[PDB]
């Protein structure tokens, strides 16, 4: 377990990390995480580590794109003082690109979307024991579905990013990727983008599993 | 793995199970499980098992005692035809004799409980492949508080019952108990019986565990 | 203009053709009709053919099979006394086996699809002055996504009944297939169903084209 | 089709462009246009000419006159940098007149109104590529109900104007006096001004003939 | 005063003598004779002539035409017992013909409402003390526009069986037609139908002036 | 009819004048003028005399005392420049001696009351037409009744202030007293304050006997 | 203490017994006994003699007369099995002769009144332990107001029946008699009936003390 | 009875005095006390001493800390010129503790909470006729469980506290504890601090006897 007793772990990102948080602070044992992977993390760390006395805070804020993200930063992120930090980006970046083709100023193309996530690593590196970055994701099998591939071109960038920062690194679409060979994505999430409870657990699960969670504990 | 490819898991219960699954089907849609243990469970199925195919249906009854279950049965079980059944009955059985201590007719005595469980395991137990038996349980770490010490007492009943019956047998009352070893029991519920995210990820592990579910599988 | 005047239009079928209309009448106020092609359909007769007399019901269910369908039709359709019955459905038919492929109760597979829809035609036809086919449709421009091509064979079933039984017939999916040489599906509809006004526009275009309005008359 | 491709088409108006249109961006392919003409316009636009990428705003609000429109001109036109602006109003710059015959403050006169209307499209001229003045109306077939017959005064102006400025011009009382034939006003519109579906598509398609729009294209 | 100590005075039509009164009873709190007419009939009777003692119920019920009237007849008037019957009904009898046109069944054409009304005050006539016909109205001063047109002649039919059955008469399209000399109808009623509190007290006032009330009494 | 062609009424007072009416402006013919004496009194004049033209403002404030009517005087009276100026205050400045016998700040005593009251007349009277000054009530036929008599005490002040002034004079009580030789109070108001249809009806007639309305023109 | 350890204790009546009572048991939760004296009893019962275990049911229903418990006497008192009866009935009974004077079949004159209770206490006195008859109220302090002096008779009714009966007596106008030496009704109750927590308490206190509560148990 | 006529009686606290009361002002014999024991005071007082005229208003905020009530204290409670001033805080305090014990900024630890409540009294004392401290509770019998325990150290410095400024005092948990003989604490609050109408009764109670409240006066 990567997570140390008394450390501060904040998540940010979009609707996937918000899902129904209490704003603006985001911090609670019922009901201010909101109901989905933050929620489930946090449930899953108190049932199996509950003498870490880890603090969790939700920062998510649904329609975010990683501009957002950096317009708020300093209040939602620096200003917490927190011990880790968790981003999950992208989504949006990507699909207004697809279904709002003609309100560009709703785009967020890949090389800034690279240096703008890249620049929110460098700023709090420095303040942090630790990153995380979770790539965004796509619930579609088709690797050539245009918003799948485009999709994948920003997981990737996230994984370099990572790798050259010293990141944590949670690969989402790769998660997805394994039901995917059994489930069509309707079966997940009717937009492929907002799943069930099940698609939060595979995102809770694969967040887990990179923090060196044990699900029974050997110690 | 117990529950196998193509099998139909019905969950049946009190408010805890419940947790605002869809009346009267309690499956089908996004949502139609509630949000608790039931849900936590079909999404970690999906997660890990995707391809095993599980029907789940969730017929769990807030303020119901095993009374309640015995008047429902027929409908809500039997003509269900499940596969595998999973009963979670007794909180209100008890907490009945406690909270309103002179509403004598609202109390299911350990008389009544035992023979009522014993009668419904028995009578389904040869239509169905299988049957998990999960005590009740409260949230409460001093054996000797009364409505502790009597919980304890109807979970040794179930406990006997699934002997009997060779029925899986979930000990719900042990998983909390190890958490309270560390947690008051006001940090999980106030009440001592309906938990946060976390306790219903204690119960959703206590069930998968008793089921063979592997967190990563081996295979 | 295949509609005459004095004729009684009706239209059935699922929540692309519900969107919302009153119950049960289906016609009479402002917005019995619903939100969608229906409604749209109704406005552009009454905008270029306000002499025509047209009345116009619309019995669409959300959520209905062919199955559903054939349990209301003599209540729905019969006894409405139509002149003109126009149908849509087969999109919950094929959605069920994608987004709940283990209940599998609720799908309707090809064979209940094309039996079901065939004997309602053949019923409908000697009472009733003209009947019109629609195809059910996906937006989604990949033929080999697995939903996609088993949607375009239950389309083949609607063409080929249409064709026996002498009805009009709409290929609604052939009109999103243009749409869909520019726009990625999300554009249209997030979720690949149930789409905006455009794809209401696209619809009820469709529709009238096969019955031969015109935007501007030549006569 | 008068407007090419990347152009921004801004409609501006009273409550038969407002339509619940979201506020204060107007803006959006799922609601943000309103229930309306507005909305079929856009609809129709992109069933037909989906790669022209044509941005639409609309900034219609409920109750306006003319003097309302002035008041907010430099907010809701100008600064928004369309190419092309829609304007209809004057149905309650003359209603006002018949409904609170004495709350004076509330009327705009015609020679008011037509200054003001004047002055708006002259501002704007030099900035856009084209505007379109579409008349008020009023659904009442006799010229003589002394409502109609001051709202054609008003639609004479507007014409005038439309003709002295190079402005396109949508003469939609024109295009209700021919449904008007057939139908009694209430048909359409118990107020005699807030339409039916049928209404507003009688406004689309007047406004889609104005700007060239074709049903099927020859090219 | 027509209306004497003890006596129960019934009235009946649709929404305009509903005018939200409480069903079923429609007598008996403070509200529920609704907030139209009928309440200030009763008001002003109890102000001037608050010895007379008379119980008043409202059966308006709105969207009723005569043939709704004649279905609940027997519970609504007869089972009633009233010592005086008032009869406004006639408005959606004729609306329905303009406003649906193509929806035949729902028009109560000149012959049926003769027959049905005239069906009605005969049967009341030798059950109760008195009975009050008051015509429809049509807020419209052009006696040429096609709805004012057939209302007048429904209002002669009124007057001609109130005739023949020495029933108390009230014209109440004479009443409007006196303040329609001044006022475009849209300051009364924007749909020509449902009045403003002006609209109700020129039917109160039409009302109270046939059955013999004074403002100011003489004795 | 003291109220001339053109010139602005403005009813002020409680509850009993508010009514419900819309704020801050409280002018229009469709619900504005809220539901009691103000909309009957406003609805009759134009029933009766609807070419007057009169404007009518209801400034009516619920819970007021004459102190409160004070502190809104400039904004709610001076600033709306109106020709006839209505105001009825007491009740609540009574009440509360009665009802919130020990919060004592909230009770407005007899010679306070007077001198405020004479204030608000002598700063209007110069800027308007007419002032008609109405009495406070309560629905109570016992002159000994401790609220009923003190109530008499501050209506003889309105009259003395009426007659020193020229102003015109509703006397309210002695309205209600004639019908209180017949009805028990709860007949007309439940609390002996806040009537029904009928007492708003006795105050709009009192107020209409007062400014010289006739029931039918002489002329 | 009248009342014994493990006794069902019965209330019935009117609004000011029912006060928000959970229908139809009236019994068992936290809030299903109301929010008025009932409640309170139930409390200072608990308070004082938590051993005494007493079962207390509330059948109060809003706005019922004594023929309206008779009608449900026997599913709502006599099928509850209750040890102790208590009836606080006839505010109705009168009040409605007074606010409805000309609605007669909803006044219960004294003879239906005096018949009915009777028979009701007659025939439940035999199956209960015992009976408490609670006379009705209004808060009126002047013994010649119409409806207190008919109350009083009322009253006196109800003490004789209990008389007759030995039953328990409790005498509500009494209770409230000597408050209202001090205050006028209205700090109590505006309509003189329904009244604050006061007058709430002013009636358990009258209650407790008829079945020999000690605030402070002197053993 | 310690409190005198005219005089003004402040509450201030968390939840438990609150109970919903009107923010800001707290005053009010209808509603604005709230629904627990404040008003069940209040309710008794005016019963039993009407004469007295005691003001009381209601301070009390759900979730504060004895933190939270210094921050307020110059607006809540010395701008308000109470002459007797009641304390009741301490539960959240202490609960902080145990249902969020790593969230510690929401702690507030013994030494703190002494000085800040002595801090507090030490204020007031001089401007004030007395003041009243109650100690906080918790509904749990065994004085071993970790909050009961440490709930008992709170109310241990409260009586010290009381001892030491001549304050009046309350032990709140001695009330409980005698009803705790009888009652499993789930009977009065399940979540073992928020009671029902009985636990506040039980606080009315304590309160009343401390200040010399007489159920019967005796003078
Ligand atoms: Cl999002
Ligand atoms: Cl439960
Ligand atoms: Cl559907
Ligand atoms: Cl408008
Ligand atoms: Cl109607
Ligand atoms: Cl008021
Ligand atoms: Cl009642
Ligand atoms: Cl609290």
């Amino acid at each position: 377990m990567k997570i140390g007793s008394g450390e501060k772990l904040l998540f940010i990102g979009d609707s996937i990390t918000d899902c129904g948080r209490a704003r603006p602070e985001g911090e609670g044992s019922f009901g201010a995480l909101g109901t989905g992977y933050v929620a489930y993390v946090v449930g899953l760390l108190q049932a199996v580590y509950p003498e870490l006395g880890i603090r969790v805070v939700n920062k998510g804020i649904s329609g975010n794109t990683v501009r957002d993200l950096k317009a708020r930063w300093e209040e939602d992120v620096i200003a917490q003082k927190p011990d880790w930090v968790s981003i999950m980006i992208g989504i949006n970046d990507v699909w207004r690109q697809y279904d709002l083709p003609f309100m560009k100023e709703k785009h967020v193309y890949l090389d800034e979307y690279e240096a703008t996530l890249r620049s929110l690593v460098l700023e709090t590196k420095p303040l942090v024991k630790g990153i995380i970055l979770m790539t965004p994701f796509y619930i579609e099998g088709n690797e050539q579905d245009p918003m799948r591939r485009t999709m994948d071109q920003y997981g990737r960038v996230v994984k370099q990013i990572a790798e050259e920062t010293n990141s944590l690194f949670v690969d989402t679409q790769a998660a997805f990727n394994e039901v995917l060979k059994t489930l069509y994505p309707a079966a997940l999430a009717w937009d492929r983008v907002a799943p069930s409870v099940a698609g939060h657990m595979i995102l809770a699960r694969a967040f887990l599993r990179e923090i060196g969670f044990e699900w029974v504990r050997s110690r």
